[PDB]
């Protein structure tokens, strides 16, 4: 025990590394896949469940299912499997090798974090462990102490404002529109072209289309009228079976959902009015220093041209005299793990762990009160 | 010990300097601010209480509270904090570097001054110290020996008459209507426009509006009828979050309170009948030399057009044959500290100090009888 | 014209009746709902906006929005719609059938009342009309002339002291914490159990949970420790889709906000220190007769066990020698309309109306000065 | 032009009639058959392609092929042939005799509907035409305005929820398991008895077996164990060549696919979890009124004992306190045409047509936006 594990259990992509490094060493999708055909060969009981990286290569014969959705762990036997695969088969370190720094989204059920802690203590027997907040670590990665964080991951999208050290918990805005909800919308708007992706394996193909051809239109209606000259926008993607598909205005109608949540039948406001409505609930004096630091995090905020549309639509709401400046790091996809590597390597933090003794003698309610 | 400290502990703005200078070197608001949110960053026990100048810049996340109100020190742990911040972090001189000349309003409780003295002796260990009267120092600054002093500060407003050297203590008129009481009235008459300032941070924004847009109408009803042509008076102020507000006849209804104390539900007379009623209690011969010298002091008497309204409404009461002349220096805001720099640099005064020895051997009742 | 209309436009629930009756005849929630889906049937332009009672039954496909919030009318086209629905479709009387007695909260913008009057005169053409004060009518319903009124409605909560006939306007304490602000807090503390109500329709379900399962703990910390024996308190509510939910210590953490306004991130004092601080600003002699009559009004003051907690926490502040007695009528929910039925049926009042002639020839500024 | 044509182009059975009638007049299978032998007689070029009813009687020497599959028109020269056979040889009315009301399944490619419209305008020259939705017409036939529609036809099976007028498009669940997919499964499970139907003509014999001997077992495993007493279930069908066959537990293993889509190697859920999962995506308030109206449509939902199994397996999922009631009309096979005869005879609809002028001057994109 000299270094510590930093294991960000994303909603769709598990990242894990060592406290002190500059980038995680174990980045693999958080899937659990079961085989659904008979298996006539002699490999009958041969790996009745694949996890992570293999469950993506052999995904032709597998029903893939995520153990996490919308930040809430819904399948505990698959999450123990994914963890046990991270510690042993990917990081190749014992659990009691180091303390652990897990991460979870804000405003989650009180039972999810307690069950995380119980598993990590009574099944892997970690010496110590601490559960950070995905939106406070995203500032550490940027070396700031003030700003509003839009940490739109893959299962959840949340705004968290933080003045110079002090978080304002009464203004945290959560919203359950994220990357998976855009993949499922791209699966639907693609039928109108003729392509029908239905299975759970085809889902991981539309995810790949989304990550490669989809951009966010700076203005929606102008680009939608530009798609009438139906050649200056269409791109072609090559499926795994050699077939080709051509998507046109589906390139910006998939990520426009984040600004038009009524597309997928949600009565909520875009990520430009859950950031502005969150700044208009902070006290009037810190309102000027939050406009100038909208740090962005999470994978889904990697769409080409999302920082500019945010910066253009917030400035259309905020008073016209002061500065809007979206701070989009180039590595923001890992911006939550990087922060976790920083906070776990600070000397000021080497106290806040929750050790096995302190857990057993204080009950499972000890893990909530460590800073909210 | 060659120079002496002159530390005027105002009711809302602490001023402090060196005996002999021409203007104080340490002018900072007398606030103590506590943080009220959690503070998720590693700065947990990072400055659990801000004082003075910082507690004004970071006032977004702070509950600000004044340790003094109406001249009476109501929170002794905050006043020691503000003093200790004046001596060390602002003047950068040791306490036992010099004697001190404190100041306090007339007719205060007998315990307030005694506790001031006890703190200064047993906690900062000043060599000597003396407590002047805010209304006798305001004449020194003007180089006079006769006149009536209307020292309307921020916590209290008091008239004190003084003939050629001899104060008349039986005519000192105190009144608890001051700058804070006008700020709280501007916070109320502003709702009727729609703007709602409720917090303790917004209080320091309505104070800023008051100090910039508020004037005193020479005649009230005429100006109130002029505000019917609802363009020739309205001004626009820009809040810290870029929003703008437009105040009209609220510009002269906030400081009219001093002449109409029934606005804030007080049964007392304006500052034009607590000066006149104080001259009509002085003996009939000195009554002519007090009309001609109404020196004015204190911050709140900086409203544009207050000297003229005083000079116009007293002359409507006093007998019609003799002169009314309001003497309003251009620097009267510091007129109490300037005087304190004079009286502490006189050779005739270098005796009246109360030294540590003279204090211990005479008890805490030695500090009242040094000239009232 | 023999009887008169009494139409209390609450902040969340419109009540309307006839002057002289014993209880209002038209009590319906003040909502305006728009449809948000396409509407494929032949009912295309079929009721493009529902109001009041229908907009509550069909609230599955509707975005519901209140035209009033915090007593200030923010959407004038919806308020005309709700009025026009009260007069014609609910009371079934013409507007010029009778004069009207509207009601509004104290310390509102000067434009809200003027626009109310302009609408009622130039769009419904009422013969006469008068705007009372929600806290002076709540005494008429009780047959008193002395007492302090805590009229905590659904948009605003205000204390108003009244000695024998004479109101003390310099002590009226307003506070913007009310029923809607508690519903939005119950929407937040319920996520920690797992239930996520996000829409505007689910808001009217958490309102129903609040009105049925929420009580006010006589002592907070004792009950919060009693909720550790996590069976003796939990209740079960059945949602409209047959699902069941179980709320435990959320039953008294929702209405505790009124005594702990820092829960929802407000820097103000509970309704036990905005009543006490309002009595300590009335003159020392009437201070004894206001302690003995804390009449309570408004809907939100119907929580089981709120009168006892008020009576127990004020008595912990007021001097220990005299009587505290909270007067909580059993019908206080309508206590403001009942009073309006009394004052509009008095012979002494049949003068104070503002008739169309008196309005046009005196301008829209005639409606403020009728008793404040 | 006084009446209008209502031509439901099913996926396997074309129905066509007149707007206003009570039942279609032209119900014929939508097949196109080519001869595949030489034809030695003098009838060389004698009807080189048979359509509809003849292509079923002479199906011994014909290769039969459907021009539609899974709702998508895949062979446009055969679909023009089938239409031209409906208008002229079966209805015996000119195309420009009346406007037309076509029908198509939800979530189809955007090109299929546009090509339908282009053909009907530029090749038959209909005066007007409109394309309804197979699941909104199935309610008109029942005289409802609220309910969920399970319109399992012959090429596609889709659930569509509709509250009182307003469809919820974000919850429409499509699934490509239908009657043809059950015929092809009965062609496979029949080999295990010895009977081998391979041709395209034998397909229309296994379809006939399916329509006559197949029922849906109320409970699967119990009936499958009852088929061990291998006499109480077996039925005997007589092929067209006098041979007889005896099918036993193949009677309920063919339609069980709709509840066990993994039989034909599909990773999807039965029609009891694409209805329940569609109600659990509608808003929580309309969830109670959709449980009580599961109107059923389409041919394949005519299996003896399917309404009871649906009503028994949904009630095992939905909360146990409220009502499940499958509304299965006795004529539901035509329930989509009946509705089309109603909507085309309403006065409220006589506007929504798309006339030739309105088409040419607005382009082929005018036909999508007429209500989705
Ligand atoms: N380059 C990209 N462009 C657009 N979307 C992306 C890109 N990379 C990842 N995504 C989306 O973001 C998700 C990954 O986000 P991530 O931050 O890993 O989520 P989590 O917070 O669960 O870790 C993926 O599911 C994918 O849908
Ligand atoms: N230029 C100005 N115009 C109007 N009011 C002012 C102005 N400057 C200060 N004030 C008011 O006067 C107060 C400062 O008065 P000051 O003399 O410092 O009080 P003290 O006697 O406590 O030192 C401030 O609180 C402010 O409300
Ligand atoms: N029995 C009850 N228990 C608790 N809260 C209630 C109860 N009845 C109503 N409320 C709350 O009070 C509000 C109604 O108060 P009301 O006096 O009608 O407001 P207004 O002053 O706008 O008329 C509702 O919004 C509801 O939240
Ligand atoms: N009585 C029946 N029992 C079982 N299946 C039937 C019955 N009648 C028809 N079918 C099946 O339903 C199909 C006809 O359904 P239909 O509603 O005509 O489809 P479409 O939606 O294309 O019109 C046929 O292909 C047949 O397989
Ligand atoms: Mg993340
Ligand atoms: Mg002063
Ligand atoms: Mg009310
Ligand atoms: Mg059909």
């Amino acid at each position: 025990e000299t270094t510590a594990l930093v294991c960000d259990n994303g909603s769709g992509l598990v990242k894990a590394g060592f406290a002190g490094d500059d980038a995680p060493r174990a980045v693999f999708p958080s899937i659990v896949g079961r085989p659904r055909h008979q298996g006539v060969m002699v490999g009958m009981g041969q790996k009745d469940s694949y996890v992570g990286d293999e469950a993506q290569s052999k995904r032709g014969i597998l029903t893939l299912k995520y153990p996490i959705e919308h930040g809430i762990i819904t399948n505990w036997d698959d999450m123990e499997k994914i963890w046990h695969h991270t510690f042993y088969n990917e990081l190749r370190v014992a659990p009691e090798e180091h303390p652990t720094l897990l991460t979870e989204a804000p405003l989650n059920p009180k039972a999810n974090r307690e069950k995380m802690t119980q598993i990590m203590f009574e099944t892997f027997n970690v010496p110590a462990m601490y559960v950070a907040i995905q939106a406070v670590l995203s500032l550490y990665a940027s070396g700031r102490t003030t700003g509003i964080v839009l940490d739109s991951g893959d299962g959840v999208t949340h705004n968290v404002p933080i003045y110079e050290g002090y978080a304002l918990p009464h203004a945290i805005m959560r919203l359950d529109l994220a990357g998976r909800d855009l993949t499922d919308y791209l699966m639907k708007i693609l039928t109108e072209r003729g392509y029908s992706f239905v299975t759970t394996a085809e889902r991981e193909i539309v995810r790949d289309i989304k990550e490669k051809l989809c951009y966010v239109a700076l203005d929606f209606e102008n680009e939608m009228a530009t798609a009438a000259s139906s050649s200056s926008l269409e791109k072609s993607y090559e499926l795994p079976d050699g077939q080709v598909i051509t998507i046109g205005n589906e390139r910006f109608r998939c990520p426009e959902t984040l600004f038009q949540p009524s597309f997928i039948g949600m009565e909520s406001a875009g990520i430009h009015e859950t950031t502005y409505n969150s700044i208009m609930k902070c006290d009037i004096d810190i309102r000027k220093d939050l406009y100038a630091n909208n740090v962005m995090s999470g994978g889904t905020t990697m769409y080409p041209g999302i920082a500019d549309r945010m910066q253009k639509e917030i400035t259309a709401l905020a008073p016209s005299t002061m500065k809007i400046k979206i701070i989009a790091p180039p590595e923001r996809k890992y911006s939550v793990w990087i922060g976790g590597s920083i906070l776990a390597s600070l000397s000021t933090f080497q106290q806040m762990w929750i050790t096995k003794q302190e857990y057993d003698e204080a009950g499972p309610s000890i893990v909530h009160r460590k800073c909210f």
